């Protein structure tokens, strides 16, 4: 692998271990003594997983403070109706939109239809609570998280992957948990494949605000590791660009009387193989087609 991206299991830096897997990992932070926050929610499928991961480093679960949440996607909160009631004094953070789905009957349908998908045939989930009894306090755009006395993070908004997406910078350490607002982080040749799944004008503005941040040290994204090195420095700014050269790929084809679904059939063959053990069959071609659809409207 490579030096430049962690992508194991456990410990990542002094305050931070990686639990279950590095494809829809789930983030520990330790706060104090007595004091953890999670950041990002999985699928539901790794609840035991991430349980028996997260035990091996918190003796006591009634530590876990805080559980971030970057967006609604099903890979991204599937565990807090699992999880949550086993950990009694948790607060989960998300932003308004994000708590909004989890009160929408529909929304929350298709949650768990997504994640129960992904469910083998041995598994049983544990015990969940309602969606809608998750205990929950929305964050707002710009608020500080005083998680504990060595880690602030502050909320900031970055819709476009999705229109409820935030993500959550660490100034003092210089680390961005970006969710999957730079897109999909392509392991094999080292650059962002873009998740265009609700606004292009939307993703592209939120990506050159967070260019303006203070310069990267570990840019984590909601799945695949912890990137470091130039990777995070430059993190922001390269998922811009790659964006735009596959809008400019898109009117290209089109302006050879392409239809949409040839470059959605290419683009499945050259990217979908990354996500397939969590993205269910269809899921990951109908996600390149929805993406060129926004693309080409945004652009014709
Ligand atoms: C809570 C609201 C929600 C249930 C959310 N729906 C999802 O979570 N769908 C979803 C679909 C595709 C991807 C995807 O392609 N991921 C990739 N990861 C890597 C490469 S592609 C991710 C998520 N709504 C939204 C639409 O209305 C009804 C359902
Ligand atoms: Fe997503
Ligand atoms: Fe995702």
């Amino acid at each position: 692998s490579h030096m430049l991206r962690l992508s194991a299991p456990g410990q990542l830096d002094d305050d931070l271990c990686l639990l279950g897997d590095v494809q829809v990992p789930v983030f520990l932070l330790r706060l104090g003594e007595a004091s953890w926050a999670l950041v990002e929610g999985g699928i539901s499928r790794d609840a035991e997983l991430v349980w028996a991961d997260l035990c091996r480093w918190v003796a006591d679960p009634s530590q876990v403070h805080y559980w971030l949440i970057t967006h609604k996607h099903y890979d991204h909160c599937g565990l807090l109706p699992y999880l949550c009631p086993r950990l009694p004094n948790v607060q989960v953070l998300a932003s308004e939109r994000t708590c909004q789905a989890w009160k929408s009957e529909s929304a929350v349908r298709v949650v768990e239809r997504l994640n129960r998908q992904l469910l083998r045939a041995e598994q049983r989930l544990p015990e969940a609570c309602a969606w809608d009894a998750l205990p929950v306090r929305a964050v707002a755009d710009g608020e500080w998280l005083e998680l504990g006395p060595r880690h602030r993070l502050q909320v900031i908004e970055a819709h476009g992957h999705s229109d409820d997406h935030v993500v959550f910078y660490d100034v003092r350490r210089r680390r961005l948990f970006c969710g999957d607002a730079l897109g999909e982080f392509d392991e094999a040749e080292g650059v962002w494949r873009p998740l265009v799944f609700d606004d292009m004008e939307a993703y592209l503005e939120s990506l050159e605000r967070l260019q303006r941040l203070p310069t990267l040290l570990q840019l984590i994204p909601g799945h695949g590791g912890l990137l470091r090195g130039r990777l995070a420095a430059d993190g922001a700014e390269s998922a811009y660009t790659e964006c735009l050269r596959l809008c400019r790929r898109l009117l290209w084809r089109q302006s050879m009387g392409e239809s949409l679904d040839e470059l959605s059939e290419e683009l499945h063959r050259a990217w979908g193989g990354q996500s397939v053990d969590f993205l269910p069959g269809e899921l990951h071609l109908g996600s390149m087609r929805r993406m060129l659809e926004i693309l080409s409207r945004q652009a014709l």
